[PDB]
């Protein structure tokens, strides 16, 4: 409907919760869009990282562009004050050690500006993080961009090398890097080359993993065509797959439906089955500028002439907002385990999947995969 009522699902009647809810309606628009740009390619994406660094900058922004900012975030859905003092407790918790995941936002300003107090005093402790301004030298910037994404990754993050920007007003940078473990590892020695269909044409051969009594939710959902599947990580996490019945490189009407509402549905719709999985072995990474799906996601007034007077008193506008994700997985696992039922689960044709955290429901983790194999 869009209008402001009390929540019902007593999963979202959480503060923590429902934040979480709307950041994630962020994080599937991007990925909706960003998909729409890559359609030959894999997508992967940890929108997190991008939305904290969003809503880290609307503290320097003024009531116009403050809103522009808030309704991208869907906040303007959540009668619920200190919205910032409930994004550090999700931070906190999602980035917990027992997770796997490690997420960093970085707010970048142009050389020589003076950032006001009033502004650094709220990001630092909200966001817990400090504004970076750029020295000038192309060569030591990088190097200072560089040694913080690695910091922060534990060095887990290719070291970039595509030299920032000329002009940069204000850059946003969020990184995030995962490798998990799931509740039961598979056997290394179960793991083969196998068939992928990259589609009806072309096939490849690929490393599967294999688990022929594995145990997962299950469901299918005869309107999107497809069979989603819910294998369990460590440290209270799960991977949602959605993998459609015919070989095909169009997911659209599957893409269309993810939102955060739309997932709780499906993850107490899914009842646990026994069944015989092949999931292949992944290793990703994606570095690339997400500025151009910002501008097509009613957020080009911050391009344009945004109003951050909060921040500084020269005018400055958002120029470029960066994404540096990294993400694997393998047989690594925590331990292992009349009339039955028959069930199939290969993931050997492209599918969608979907890391998110269990207690509070967030996004971590989005990503299409086309080809096993990696860019
Ligand atoms: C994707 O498949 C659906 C269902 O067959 C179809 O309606 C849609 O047109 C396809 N995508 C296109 C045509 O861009």
């Amino acid at each position: 409907t869009g209008a402001l009522v009390e929540e019902e699902d007593p999963f979202f009647k959480v503060p923590v919760n429902k934040l979480a809810a709307a950041v994630s309606n962020f994080g599937y628009d991007l990925y909706r869009v960003r998909s729409s740009m890559s359609p030959t390619t894999n997508v992967l994406l940890s929108p997190l990282s991008v939305a904290t660094a969003l809503s880290a900058l609307s503290l320097g922004a003024d009531e116009r562009t403050e809103s522009i900012i808030h309704r991208a975030l869907y906040y303007d859905l959540i009668s619920s004050p200190d919205i910032h003092g409930t994004y550090k407790e999700l931070l906190d918790t999602v980035t917990a050690p027992q997770k796997n995941l490690k997420s960093a936002s970085r707010i970048v300003f142009e050389k020589k500006l003076r950032i006001k107090s009033s502004f650094v005093a709220p990001l630092e402790k909200s966001y817990g993080t400090r504004p970076r301004v750029l020295t000038g030298n192309p060569r030591l910037d990088l190097q200072e961009i560089n040694n913080w994404v690695q910091a922060q990754m534990k060095g887990k993050l290719a070291r970039s090398t595509k030299e920032i920007p000329d002009e940069i007003s204000i850059l946003l940078l969020g990184v995030a890097h995962f490798k998990g473990q799931w509740v039961t590892k598979f056997d290394s020695r179960k793991t083969s080359l196998e068939d992928f269909y990259l589609d009806e044409e072309r096939t490849v051969r690929v490393p599967m993993m294999s688990d022929p009594k594995a145990v997962l939710r299950y469901g299918l959902d005869s309107d999107l065509s497809c069979k989603i599947a819910q294998l369990p990580l460590t440290g209270s996490m799960s991977i949602i797959f959605f993998l459609p019945l015919k070989v095909t490189q169009n997911l659209t009407l599957i893409e269309e439906s993810l939102t955060s509402e739309f997932i709780h549905d499906i993850d107490r719709e899914l009842k646990t089955v026994q069944a015989v999985l092949t999931v292949p072995k992944l290793k990703l990474s994606y570095e690339g500028e997400v500025t151009k799906s910002l501008q097509e996601m009613k957020l080009q007034s911050l391009f344009d002439s945004p109003d951050f007077s909060k921040i500084t008193g020269k005018p400055i506008k958002l120029t470029q907002v960066e994404h540096r994700a990294g993400f694997e997985w393998n047989e690594d696992g925590a331990g292992t385990t009349h009339l039955t039922f028959p069930l199939d689960y290969h993931l050997n044709q492209p599918f969608i999947f979907v890391l998110r955290d269990t207690d509070t429901g967030a996004l971590l983790f989005i990503g299409k995969i086309l080809d096993p194999r990696g860019p």
